[PDB]
């Protein structure tokens, strides 16, 4: 180990994802999170070394300025080991910026699930290798405020959460806007989708969208989804009159072609 010096005002620490020892789903890829813009990409790109086993081939792409995505072409074949090795103690990562440490962590592959929700049927079935072992009916977005379609990856989960507009702008005093109490929340996508609870809408799911976007289901159902898809499962939301969800969304990775993604943006 060489020393490397180092001032408060010009480090930056990378966080990576997922956790050390964590089993992911099929879609999961790996996240170095910066907590300052890189300027110089190409440099933190040569400081990170994955290696997969089986080895498969992958490549890095930049959501925005502060965090780096690595995946292969095709959803990770179930029981691959990653290794990541961000090896960014001392590197000069652009405008006297230095990374700050190394970080040093390994993910599983579990089982495939991909969960696909129908717009044509208003059916969200949970696949697991192939086989059906759940259906839900669904409730997605109305016309004016519609379900994009595309492939999410799961995140993070939620006993309870609020959703309140007021952080999309929307005051909740607004027509228009809104405060609600939701239970078992499965978040899809950074811009605000989740699969959840919804007994105000049990008549409409498998029936008539009414959601401001995200997949509203029976209590149960939620639950369901909850307890059973884990971070990095696969949803794929077909059929909306929404358009596609943005491949920078933070979920929505899947969505760039591998020609793009693999060509890069360092």
């Amino acid at each position: 180990l060489t020393f490397q010096t180092s001032s408060p005002a010009h480090l930056t620490m990378p966080y990576v994802m997922p956790g050390d020892g964590e089993v992911v789903g099929v879609g999961e890829p790996v996240a170095i999170r910066f907590d300052e813009n890189i300027a110089d990409r190409g440099a933190a790109e040569k400081a990170i070394k994955i290696t997969t086993n089986p080895p498969v081939e992958g490549a890095f792409y930049w959501l925005n300025n502060r965090e780096v995505r690595w995946r292969p072409e095709h959803f990770w074949k179930p029981g691959t080991a990653v290794d990541v090795a961000v090896n960014t103690y001392g590197v000069d990562l652009g405008e006297g910026m230095f990374g700050e440490d190394n970080v040093q962590t390994h993910f599983t592959i579990g089982d495939e699930v991909i969960a696909t929700a129908d717009d044509n049927t208003k059916i969200l079935t949970v696949r697991v290798n192939g086989e059906v072992v759940k259906s839900m009916p669904t409730s997605m977005g109305k016309d004016s405020t519609p379900t994009a379609n595309g492939i999410y990856i799961v995140g993070s989960r939620y006993k309870h959460i609020i959703m309140d507009s007021s952080t999309y702008g929307v005051p909740v005093n607004s027509p228009n806007g809104y405060r609600t109490d939701v239970d078992w929340a499965t978040q899809i996508s950074y811009s605000g989708v989740f699969v959840h609870s919804a007994p105000w809408s049990v008549g409409a799911q498998g029936h008539t969208n009414t959601s401001h976007g995200c997949l509203n289901v029976s209590p149960s159902n939620a639950q369901w989804f909850y307890d059973h898809v884990k971070r990095g499962d696969i949803v794929e939301v077909v059929n909306t009159v929404g358009g596609t969800l943005p491949g920078i969304d933070g979920l929505g990775d899947w969505n760039i072609p591998w020609d793009q993604w693999r060509a890069g943006n360092a």
